[PDB]
């Protein structure tokens, strides 16, 4: 056990090195005491969540509200000493967040127990440690049985961990309150007043005399004010309050636009001798909530932008880092917010902090259930025992920071209309008194929404608790906002969460319906916000209710984040995980509406275009332009297309705003789409530009871009780089479509901590180190080591050029010194005999994250360098600093011909790409339009597989394919009878012995007394699974539709449903292009399947009726065709034409390792009667070279892998 870093520090950091296991098969026997053998156990670094590690389990006891995320019960142990020089002095354990039921032991001991998940707790720990310097042993369990929450909320210990070393005679946990009382008379004076109160434990054998001296540093570290108190006797073992008071001349008031703090420290003497000191850092702000003029700062007014947001992080879990959080509160304060309030739980110190730092208000949510549990396992259990306890802990860890300006009690709380309801709520806001005096109380209460159109009357005990707590606020009730102004005039109201719509990013369905709840196929929303819940609005209906009020203090809409877990719109439903409600996705990416808000509520012009440009040809899109500016007009390739424009309107007490006749607060236009580029330009009311905008029309996928949030992080261990992952066109351009899977490959002084990409509807597992992007876009994140140096980020998709970048790590010493950190490598990517166009000018990144735009000088470059297919590095200089620039380069293009194969129909033309991409052995893929000869039926009359030219536009050689054969090519027309036919074989899973499977295709329905042509499976047993008919043919033809015909009688019922399958050679697949239409007790139905392989096709039929049967008079399949079924595995391999030495089936990987200076060889391979085959050659220096066959339909493949590379030079 290795001894705490303890140096003087009065906090000591504790997350190194912890050792965790899950419980997966029963509970762990004996882990609490020291003498368990944890040695197999997987070492960690505290802050972190077990939950979000695992995979998405769809039977797990989390519901989709808590997205599916496995719980249970977990363990942590860690194994410590303490050294001397901490020796003989108060040592207590602080815990910042154990999520449920933790219960601690030490040494084989109970030290305690803390129900509640979002408070931090504290032990004392002084006696129980070892005082000999053996090794100590700390366990923390942590029970959190799933059922326990309405999103998703993580599990173990998801918060930092410190020890706190204190001389006997030091500060309390939370002994220091700084006030300004009488401020808002106090500036007029031009003057602050401070009063400071502080506690005082002595936890030493015998009282002594104590004295306590105070500072008020500024932000600077300059001395401000200083204060000393007359020195009087502490008792022994308990607390003895004190207090000052000061003065601040010219005090800095904290501001939203000026977050401007000052710093206190105290320093408790004992005999004219230091012996303990605190710092907190406050802030110097008046505010009032007003029933009338509404919310004001240091008497100026204001509106409270706010937005609500829950505690987690996304790809990090709920594991708090602080960075994480701060990049969150970053986005937001972008947006324009004002507030946050952080919902159903109370806050984590380090998102006080950020809000402290950016300058954004915090409301503070205690609970999100009294008494009565909203969930089995919620805190609502224990709720009775320990309300007053967490209320206090709140309350008494947040009272000094500036940032939070209201306590909040509850939400949605189903006591909330019963006398004990009002009991329980004049006793929690007779505990947060007790405490803080400074701060307003209040409740989020959402029973008062009614119907939603008309003024509601208020329930009886709800008048009640709104006359109780201080400041009133309504979830989704915006039809309250004035009539309980006038009905209870005492009342000051804000709107505690509004608009709840679900967006998706990139998503534009439905552009003029707009819904309500409604489910849909792909699992996503429209972006449109065209889309919302059934008991919210649309974010502009919010707004507007909002804006016109005057005392409303303002509105925080629901979710800004866009977070795990509680996927409203799809109760139930698997694949969804996540909300819709966040203006903001997972990874960080703003969804338009991010955008709206940021057109409403910002001050600086802007203008942003919704829709991407990639639509079909000819049909009209909904293009509608959010912006603050006073005229914005469309130009289409040059074109202009309309000048819109708002109504300089005004509110009734004389706020101003912008707005259209009709009441919208955005411009809209009807395009009928063109390719090319759609540029808006915004201009003010004189008509000078303001602002631009545009959106282009994507390309093919090219390359995949990466770009870095900031490129200069600490060498702390924690800080983390955000690096978005964006494939693009040729030009640059971000597809608005793609999702193809991008692989992350990271080296260097930091590890990958996190990947995403923000969809909602995609279960991909986020510690891991791919991830799809969608709507063309994904996230990484690298988190530093603690030593300095540098990450490489590498990501890669197949068929696309992977892209490098490079991200810097510096000391935290020098982070505040501006020192050359590191230069960034330029790549480059040109054809053979293109010249590289290496910068003038380089980006030279310092520590302190700033500065750029260096010049350089550029080694020179041979010709023989570039002149030739392959790779090389060019090096240069910077007059900055000594360090070396660097720049690598690729030389590939288009050389020879092109290879290519494939399988096809009978009779229809294969489908040949005619842009068929142009990639050569160590080569690159380049894709050029290329004209496939027009293939006739006659080329399949010989045997193996025939080839076809292809002639390309625009390069030198030509390419070209091979397409396995089936001989023989017929096509038909009215094919529905034959007199005698040897191709229509049946066989069914059970026919009736009285009835005839060959019925299906006899020609003539039985709707009458005729031949009775059915098959029936009428049996005394029940036959509830259902019957299927499975067909062959040994006709070479095409299949377009599939007529069934149904009967029915006493015994049988018609088809449920359809589904159909077939297999050639020897296993299944399934049918596409079903086009049915409403099954039902009908004459008739239709389906229009597409061609298909036959040898034996099945099509499996459920009973409608549940007890009833089925019968069937005709069943239209007409044709089959053989396409791999008769293959087998890879049958020839060769290498530079010779035998490839060492090759084998089974063998992983082949050891053909190239001396230096033998160029990459060519490979050639096929399988038996030619199964298709992926020929790839070599093209990587490092790893291996891989061969496989797709064999049956699709059910199997075979791995063949070489060992490419060169040996030492």
């Amino acid at each position: 056990g290795n001894s705490v870093s303890y140096d003087g520090e009065r906090r000591v950091n504790f997350n190194e090195n912890w050792r965790f296991q899950r419980e997966t098969n029963g509970s762990i026997a004996g882990a609490q005491n020291p003498g368990f053998d944890d040695s197999s156990w997987r070492k960690l670094n505290l802050p972190h969540d077990w939950s979000i590690e695992l995979d998405f389990n769809k039977n797990s006891l989390a519901t989709h509200e808590g997205g599916y995320l496995d719980g249970g019960i977990g363990w942590y142990r860690k194994t410590f000493t303490i050294p001397e020089s901490m020796k003989g002095k108060r040592i207590s354990l602080d815990f910042d967040g154990v999520y449920m039921n933790s219960t601690t032991y030490l040494n084989g001991e109970v030290l305690g127990t803390y129900p509640f998940g979002y408070n931090a707790f504290s032990y004392d720990i002084s006696d129980k440690l070892y005082k000999d310097g053996r090794a100590n042993v700390l366990v923390v369990k942590v029970n959190n049985t799933q059922p326990s929450s309405r999103w998703y909320s993580g599990s173990g210990i998801y918060r930092n961990v410190y020890l706190t070393v204190t001389d006997p005679i030091h500060v309390a946990r939370y002994g220091t309150f700084v006030t300004t009382p009488n401020l808002e008379k106090s500036i007029k004076e031009d003057r602050a007043d401070v009063n400071i109160k502080t506690k005082i434990s002595n936890d030493a054998a015998e009282a002594k005399q104590v004295k306590i001296k105070s500072t008020i540093y500024d932000g600077a570290g300059n001395t401000v004010q200083t204060v000393e108190t007359e020195e009087k006797t502490a008792a022994a073992g308990t607390v003895t309050p004190f207090e000052q008071n000061t003065v601040i001349k010219q005090p800095k008031l904290w501001s939203i636009d000026k977050p401007y703090r000052y710093n206190l420290v105290t320093e408790v003497i004992v005999g004219g001798q230091t012996v303990d000191t605190y710092e907190t850092k406050f802030g110097v702000r008046y505010f009032k909530f007003d029933e009338n003029e509404g919310f004001s700062l240091n008497g100026e007014y204001m509106k409270l932008h706010g937005v609500s947001m829950h505690h987690d992080l996304g790809a990090l879990g709920a594991a708090t880092n602080a960075r994480g959080v701060e990049r969150q509160m970053q986005i937001m304060k972008d947006m324009g917010v004002n507030a946050i309030r952080v919902t159903h739980n109370p806050a984590s110190p380090e998102l006080l902090e950020a809000a402290n730092k950016l300058g954004l208000f915090i409301i503070e949510e205690a609970f999100d259930s009294w008494a009565q549990s909203k969930k089995p396992y919620d805190y609502g259990r224990f709720f009775n025992a320990w309300a007053e306890h967490d209320i206090k802990e709140m309350v008494d860890r947040g009272k000094n920071e500036p940032a939070i300006i209201m306590w909040s009690i509850g939400n949605e709380i189903y006591d909330t209309t019963n006398a004990a309801g009002v009991e329980t709520a004049r006793n929690l806001v007779g505990w947060v008194k007790e405490i803080d005096t400074t701060r307003p109380t209040t409740i989020g209460e959402d029973k008062t929404r009614g119907d939603k159109v008309n003024v509601t009357p208020i329930n009886s005990y709800i008048k009640e608790i709104f006359n109780i707590v201080d400041v009133v606020g309504l979830n989704y009730s915006e039809n309250n906002y004035d009539g309980y102004h006038k009905q209870n005039p005492s009342w000051k109201l804000y709107g505690s969460e509004t608009s709840s719509a679900t967006r998706s990013r990139g998503v534009y369905t439905h552009p003029y319906q707009y819904n309500q709840s409604t489910k849909y196929a792909d699992l996503q929303q429209s972006s449109y916000d065209n889309d919302y819940v059934g008991w919210g609005r649309t974010a502009e209906d919010a707004w507007k209710y909002d804006r016109d009020l005057k005392h409303i203090a303002g509105q925080f809409i629901w979710t800004g984040f866009d977070y795990i877990g509680e996927p409203t719109p799809y109760y139930n439903s698997y694949p969804a995980k996540s909300s819709y409600f966040g203006a903001v996705d997972t990874a960080g990416f703003p969804k338009d509406i991010f955008y709206y808000y940021q057109s409403q509520w910002k001050k600086e012009p802007m203008v942003h275009l919704l829709p991407h440009w990639n639509w079909k040809e000819g049909e009209k899109v909904r293009v509608l332009a959010y912006t603050n500016a006073s005229k914005v007009e469309l130009v289409l390739n040059g074109e202009s297309l309309g000048e819109k424009n708002y109504d300089n309107k005004q509110t009734s007490w004389g706020a101003p705003y912008k707005e259209t006749k009709d009441g919208k607060t955005y411009l809209e236009w009807a395009v009928p789409f063109k390719p090319g580029k759609l540029e808006a330009v915004a201009k003010d009311e004189n008509g000078k530009v303001i602002a631009r905008d545009q959106v282009v029309t994507a390309g093919e996928p090219a390359s995949v871009r990466l770009t870095a949030d900031r490129k200069v992080v600490k060498a702390d261990g924690t800080d983390l780089s955000f690096i978005t992952a964006d494939i693009v066109d040729s030009k640059g351009i971000v597809v608005p479509d793609a999702d193809h899977l991008i692989t992350f490959n990271v080296t260097g002084q930091g590890e990958l901590a996190g990947v995403d990409n923000g969809n909602a509807s995609s279960v991909e597992r986020y510690k891991d180190n791919k991830r799809k992007a969608f709507s063309g876009k994904a996230l990484a994140i690298v988190q530093s080591s603690k030593l300095s140096g540098k990450i490489t980020v590498h990501a890669s998709v197949a068929g696309l050029s992977s892209d490098s970048t490079s991200v810097f790590t510096v000391t935290p010493a020098d982070h505040d010194k501006k020192i050359v950190a590191g230069i960034d490598d330029v790549n480059l990517t040109v054809d053979v005999n293109e010249a590289p166009k290496l910068p003038s000018e380089i980006k030279v990144y310092y520590s302190d994250e700033s500065a750029a735009a260096k010049n350089v000088t550029w080694d020179e470059v041979d010709p023989k360098q570039y002149s030739t297919v392959g790779e090389f590095t060019v090096e240069g200089s910077v007059e900055g600093t000594s360090l070396k620039a660097k720049a690598f380069v690729i030389v590939k293009g288009i050389v020879a011909v092109k290879p290519y194969s494939t399988a096809t129909k009978v009779g229809v033309q294969p489908v040949l790409p005619e842009k068929a991409t142009l990639l050569y052995s160590d080569g690159t893929t380049k894709g050029a339009t290329v004209t496939w000869d027009e293939i006739p039926e006659d080329k399949l009359a010989k045997e193996g597989r025939f080839t076809v030219e292809g002639s390309v536009e625009g390069t030198d050689l030509k390419a070209n394919v091979y397409v396995r054969v089936t001989n023989e090519v017929k096509s038909v027309n009215i094919m529905l009878q034959e007199q005698g036919s040897a191709y229509p074989k049946l066989e069914a899973t059970f026919t009736n012995p009285a009835d005839n499977l060959q019925h299906l295709n006899d020609g003539i329905k039985s709707y009458t007394n005729n031949p009775v042509n059915r098959w029936t499976n009428w049996t005394r047993t029940p036959r509830d699974a259902g019957d299927s008919i499975t067909v062959n043919f040994g006709k070479k033809h095409v299949i377009n539709n599939l007529d069934l015909f149904v009967f029915t009688d006493s015994g049988t019922v018609v088809p449920e449903k359809a589904e159909v399958q077939y297999w050639d050679g020897t296993a299944w697949k399934d049918v596409e292009n079903l086009t049915q239409p409403s099954p039902y007790v009908v004459e008739k139905n239709e389906l229009t399947f597409d061609a298909v392989a036959t040898e034996k096709l099945k099509f499996h039929l459920t009973p409608s009726v549940k007890g009833k049967f089925l019968a069937l008079t005709e069943a239209e399949v007409y044709a089959d065709q053989i396409v791999m079924g008769e293959t087998a595995k890879l049958q020839s391999i060769t290498v530079n034409g010779k035998a490839l030495e060492g090759f084998d089936h089974a063998k992983k990987n082949y050891e053909l390792v190239l001396p230096y200076g033998s160029e990459l060889p060519k490979i050639e391979a096929a399988a038996a009667d030619n199964a298709t085959v992926t020929i790839l050659p070599a093209f990587s220096y490092p790893g291996t070279a891989k061969l496989f066959v797709t064999s049956e339909d699709g059910k199997v493949t075979t791995e063949y892998s070489i060992g490419v590379s060169t040996e030492e030079p």
